[PDB]
């Protein structure tokens, strides 16, 4: 179809958004230095946080463990029954978080709500009551600091929360105090980030697990390093931790390349960064998360409109507004099945009142493929850098997040990007030596499995954090 003028614009967009193999290998190479710098005494833009998990699950842990996940809307409560055979059973209940609870002015209140919901859960699940205490792990996916598995210092509220006297305090005793007040025999023994549970719960059912990874609104990965290779813990680990012990690391690598030395940032990426809540931060997350792809698309289209190629004589009042297109716009455009791109045509007409021609839809579609492919390719550089740092030649990468699970074609493109990085020659994704597979649940199962490892150490008197606490 496409006229010559549009065809030249599509070829300019191919040059802006294509990230060839050599760029991927240079990004990856710089990413491995940054991982190592984050583990050093001096530190770096990647935090590389010790997760205080110092054991690999054997797959034979068994018994009843609880996990709670404090989310945006709901408090989720999970009873996890470890089978002792690399399998587990879960039972969950969701307790919607009152509108007014997120912003209470009584700091005890939230902990009372969590303990009351625990009480109702336990009532349904253990009708004859419970005699010996059940270990609990708390997925607290707000910005926090820890020096041992069973503390959690809030650094700053997020997602609308705004409760006084909690920032800079340990939240574990606040929750434990309300549990003990109601006489529930539950012990809080672990506080984790959901990415570090993703790793640990997938390892329990699949011992080829080399990493846990999230491809969602936020991006993150966790893996096991080795305590002798972590310079910043030198002299902070008591003698009951062997030098070769494993140490789970929560990278928090969304800040990779805040120095702007390797990522292929375009004019559109600079504009996204400048219009965001925090310009200069979360650089790798802005370059690789699915959350920005409709806004990238939007800006490229606004450029074409302005330069007189498309949307001639249309009213753009509804379209010309930042973040009017979320991730599901490009996703739907990529899924449009037929050649004349009828779903895309309905979308632009119904949402924005814009009538397009077929040729305009082929440029929109081709733009949406280029942008979803770039985000998939860049998002695996952190996987490759960890496997190359640690020398994993084979293994499974446990993945989760809404982009990984739902964005069209993200899984094939992420796998093929690994292939390019490594120069593999196999031709089916199933024979690749490093495979991306569906993760187990990190918020639920993962916190419970971590609670099972911490409680065994605590019981034996072994260290669960640095000398001091």
């Amino acid at each position: 179809d496409v006229p010559k003028e549009l065809m030249q614009q599509i070829e300019n967009f191919e040059k802006i958004f294509t990230v060839p193999t050599e760029t991927l290998q240079a990004v990856t190479k710089h990413f491995i230095s940054e991982l190592e710098k984050g583990l050093s005494k001096k530190g770096g833009n990647i935090p590389m946080i010790p997760g205080w998990v110092m054991d690999f699950p054997t797959g034979k842990e068994s018994g009843d463990f609880l996990a709670i996940d404090l989310g945006g809307t709901n408090l989720r409560v999970v009873l996890v029954k470890l089978g002792g055979d690399r399998t587990f059973d879960t039972t969950q209940s969701k307790y919607r978080l009152p509108d007014a609870m997120r912003t209470t002015q009584n700091p005890d209140e939230l902990w009372e709500f969590i303990a009351d919901s625990l009480k109702a859960f336990i009532d349904e699940q253990f009708p004859q009551g419970i005699s010996e205490p059940i270990p609990l792990g708390f997925t607290f996916s707000f910005p926090a600091s820890q020096n041992k598995i069973n503390e959690g210092i809030l650094q700053r509220w997020t997602k609308g929360f705004d409760i006084p006297n909690i920032e800079n305090h340990d939240v574990v005793p606040m929750l434990q105090k309300q549990i003990t007040k109601r006489n529930i025999p539950i012990e809080v023994v672990a506080l984790i980030n959901d990415t570090t549970g993703t790793l640990v719960a997938s390892y329990y059912t699949d011992p080829e697990t080399k990493m846990g990874v999230i491809f969602g609104t936020g991006v993150n990965g966790a893996y096991y390093d080795v305590c002798s290779d972590i310079e910043k813990l030198q002299g902070k680990l008591s003698d009951d931790i062997p030098p070769s012990a494993p140490m789970a690391i929560n990278c928090e690598y969304g800040s990779f390349d805040n120095e702007h030395v390797v990522l292929p940032r375009t004019k559109y990426d600079i504009t996204i960064d400048e219009e965001s809540p925090r310009p200069g931060q979360q650089t790798f997350e802005k370059m690789s998360s699915g959350y920005y792809l409709g806004e990238i698309l939007r800006l490229a289209l606004m450029d074409m409109y302005k330069q007189g190629f498309i949307f001639k004589n249309q009213d753009l009042s509804k379209f010309d507004k930042p973040f009017v297109m979320d991730t599901s716009y490009p996703a739907r455009i990529e899924e449009d099945p037929f050649e004349n791109l009828e779903d895309t045509d309905d979308l632009f007409q119904n949402e924005f009142g814009i009538n397009t021609t077929v040729q305009e839809r082929k440029l929109i579609r081709r733009l949406s493929e280029l942008i979803g492919a770039r985000a998939a390719r860049l998002s695996v550089c952190g996987i490759a850098a960890i496997c190359q740092k640690r020398g994993y030649k084979t293994g499974h990468i446990a993945a989760d997040g809404s982009v990984y699970n739902r964005y069209p074609g993200f899984k094939e493109k992420a796998a093929n990007a690994l292939k390019d990085i490594y120069g593999w020659t196999q031709t089916s994704l199933d024979d690749y030596p490093i495979k991306i597979v569906p993760a187990e649940d990190g918020s639920g199962a993962g916190a419970a499995v971590i609670a099972a490892l911490a409680q065994k150490r605590i019981a034996e008197g072994k260290s669960v954090g640095i000398i001091g606490a």
